[PDB]
């Protein structure tokens, strides 16, 4: 079900209501990407991750749903979870002065998945990038 995904983030990019009408559809369609299975989920959470780093969708919205979608993927494997995060990593790297607050928090999960597999490198290469001071 990876083509309903992409269908309805695109309609809800360009609307006429209020925050709470649209962060709160928009939370909905991460319900119908988390929710699939196999290699289909795969790419129905890189239609919701570039919908949100698009120009056409609002900074309130952006900094709403990113912090929601760092922490549903701690819940997947390991081969899903470092999938996407370095997926939402360099989609936000395009604009990395606005989510900082979320390229901290997405980078020491990746830290953490890299360290558990016996990676010693790729572990702390991320934790540098992490712009802290």
């Amino acid at each position: 079900m990876a083509a309903a995904v992409r269908q309805d983030l695109a309609q809800l990019m360009n609307s006429s209501g209020s925050h709470k009408d649209l962060a709160g559809k928009y939370r909905q369609i991460l319900e119908k990407a988390i929710q699939l299975s196999g290699a289909e989920q795969l790419e129905a959470l890189k239609a919701f991750v570039e919908a949100m780093v698009n120009e056409n969708v609002s900074l309130v919205i952006s900094r709403q749903l990113l912090t929601d979608f760092c922490t549903h993927l701690p819940n997947l494997p390991d081969s899903t979870a470092k999938e996407i995060y370095h997926f939402t990593l360099e989609k936000i790297q395009p604009r990395v002065i606005s989510f900082e607050e979320q390229v901290a928090s997405i980078r020491q999960h990746l830290a953490s998945i890299y360290e558990k597999e016996e990676d010693w490198r790729n572990a702390a290469q991320v934790l540098v990038g992490i712009p802290l001071e």
